Formats: structure tokens, sequence, C-alpha cells
């Protein structure tokens, strides 16, 4: 079973999935250190030169989207709360991935997995896809 396993097989998850540029879901309660995991994955990311930008959705902001994009550009981005964004706007995010070049790496973080969260808020499938294999369980490194 082990104790520290988690961690470090929390740890090792990081280790092998900071050289990938595909989007990782970082999800948990909060003070799970999940924040902790994106500036670690950030810190070791190839593009830890690149501006590294974390924006929490509100409503009110949840629109001026782009800025977040070009700001965020050749650097990893961080969002939370995706569920608001408009199916567009979901859409925008999803299709950028895709490219063989990422534009920026993207980073999403949870309370929950998404497809608990997809299920419980509509998200689109497309979305989920990057999701799907990168959606992780953060484990605090303290």
């Amino acid at each position: 079973i082990g104790r520290s396993e988690w961690i470090n097989q929390y740890r090792r998850r990081l280790q092998q999935l900071s050289e990938t540029d595909i989007a990782v879901w970082l999800y948990g309660a909060p003070g799970t250190g999940r924040m902790t995991g994106a500036r670690y994955l950030h810190q070791f990311g190839r593009n830890a030169q690149g501006e590294f930008v974390y924006r929490e959705l509100t409503p009110d902001n949840a629109p001026q989207l782009n800025d977040f994009i070009a700001l965020a550009q050749g650097g990893t981005l961080v969002l939370s709360h995706p569920e608001h964004l408009t199916r567009e706007q979901q859409y925008h995010l999803v299709q950028l991935q895709s490219q063989e070049h990422r534009p920026f790496r993207l980073i999403g973080i949870g309370d929950t997995s998404l497809v608990e969260l997809a299920a419980s808020n509509h998200i689109i499938a497309e979305l989920y896809y990057c999701f799907a294999m990168t959606q992780i369980a953060c484990l605090p490194l303290t």
C-alpha cells in the first residue's frame, strides 16, 4: 500500500510529465498543493522562461479570455473554473492545443477530476480529450 509511496508516485508523474507539452489537469481539495505542482511543472518545464500566468475565472473576467492567451504566450497557462467558459471559448482553447507545437502549455486546476466536473457541469468532449489522459490528483509535497 505505502504511506509516502503516493507522493513519490505523485512526484513521479510530475517528473515524467514535465517533458510533455500536453495539458495537465491538477485537481483536489484546496491545500492539496495542486497550485504548487503547476509552478513546479512550469519551473521544470522547457518553457520556464516563458511567461507563467494563472487565472481564477470569475464570470466578470471570464470574458477577457484572449488577453490571457496573448499575454501567456510561449509559456504555461493556468486556469480554474474553466466550466464558465463559452462552448466556443472552450473550443478556441482546445483548437490551439491540437497543433504539433503548442502555443502554450495548458494546465487545468480543479477541485475534482474533470469527469466529475464534466458530468456535473457540462464540458465539451474535445476539451475533455486533452484532459482525460492528464487529469491528476495533487498530493502535498510538504
